[PDB]
């Protein structure tokens, strides 16, 4: 497998249950300690083949797991990933970004963004309770492609319980039901606009106050409702 | 004579016209360059007699000239001066404080404050055009005591012109006429209150702004309409 080093404890637990072998991706980071992302060089065939070559008992990876976004909300250019990562199944551990479909700001920024990619199956495992409105221990597995229906259904049956809490299930479905229509679009756009307005006054109060004040790790000029790209020609990140 | 070192060019010009001999008072000063005042030790008999003793061709002083206030508006405790300065005539060059009588804030802070002092004549030479409302080249000489009327009238006639500008004379009298009644008291109290309110916001804007701001050389807590005394237990001065 190609597992992100910026992973969860759950992926480590998975690797300890199953007889698999890793190549770890190498994310970047700043002096703050914010876990950034994997460079573009570590998704092409050359570096993956090299890291396969200097790993004992390792073959060509048959699966890839990527934390999209990171813990601090750094989305990837997932179209680049789904085009150039030459594995037969790419998994996006989108625990912190489950709200993706419900605003066109996040177009091209999840596993389910864009159409059905050819030759590989895209997994996305939105943690619905985290950022949407759902009871805890609620999650989803969205696939994109063709999978063996009975084998994958049996694998799903393998890890879940047999008598589930129907409150959690009803909350899991009602979370998506809160997002159909105009009310869900109004929710997502209101949340994003409120976040942007909070960001604008926290930078405003920084320049209004005396002495020190709280800074917020964001581009120096933000005034539009978009995912602000991290540019190499700036140094805020 | 006992002339303040914090003097005007006019007093130097006077000393060059007349065959007199000085003992110079020694005012204090801060690092800003603000001319402070003479300490209390240099108005008693011991230091004056000493400075007479180590000055050639010098006798006991028959006149004293004191700049009250200074250029930066530092009034003296003039009752101390009129009690302990043992000369027969004390002159206060009150060019910058002509408005003294018109608010009880300045009680005990001019030559004309208090009653007729015994044994000496107090002069005060308010420059009326400076802080009151009068045309330029206007001034007054207020005396307090008994003077030789014809000799002093002849000395006054000696330096003034013979055909004066009656606009300046009318403005000189109208400046005092602006201060009788309730209108003059309202003028002086309004000016002092406006000054105090300006001082309170300039210290307020200092703590409101970011980075540096203009400071104002005044006590850290001012909220009353009084001449704020310069205390040895504080360091703002």
């Amino acid at each position: 497998i190609l597992i992100d080093r910026n992973c969860h404890k759950s992926l480590t637990h998975l690797m300890m249950m199953s007889d698999v072998t890793p190549i770890y991706f190498r994310p970047t980071r700043n002096a703050y300690g914010i876990l950034g992302g994997i460079p573009q060089s570590e998704f092409q065939h050359a570096t993956i083949a090299k890291r396969v070559k200097e790993t004992p008992n390792a073959t060509w990876p048959v699966h890839a797991v990527i934390t999209n976004s990171t813990y601090d909300g750094l989305l990837y250019n997932t179209d680049f990933i789904k085009k150039t990562l030459d594995v037969k199944s790419i998994h996006f551990d989108s625990a912190w970004v489950p709200y993706t479909n419900f605003s066109p700001i996040y177009e091209g920024k999840c596993g389910m963004s864009g159409g059905r990619v050819e030759g590989k199956v895209i997994y996305e495992t939105q943690s619905t309770h985290k950022l949407l409105a759902a009871f805890s221990q609620a999650s989803m597995i969205h696939v994109k492609g063709d999978v063996n229906e009975e084998t994958f259904n049996e694998a799903y049956m393998m890890h879940t319980t047999t008598s589930p809490h129907y409150g959690i299930v009803a909350s899991t479905e009602t979370a998506a039901a809160m997002m159909k229509g105009n009310a869900g679009k109004r929710l997502i756009n209101g949340s994003i606009e409120r976040a942007i307005k909070f960001r604008k006054e926290i930078k405003r109060l920084r320049t209004e106050s005396d002495g020190w004040f709280f800074d917020v790790w964001q581009p120096d000029h933000i005034d539009t409702t978009e995912c602000w790209p991290l540019r190499s020609d700036s140094t805020w990140h």
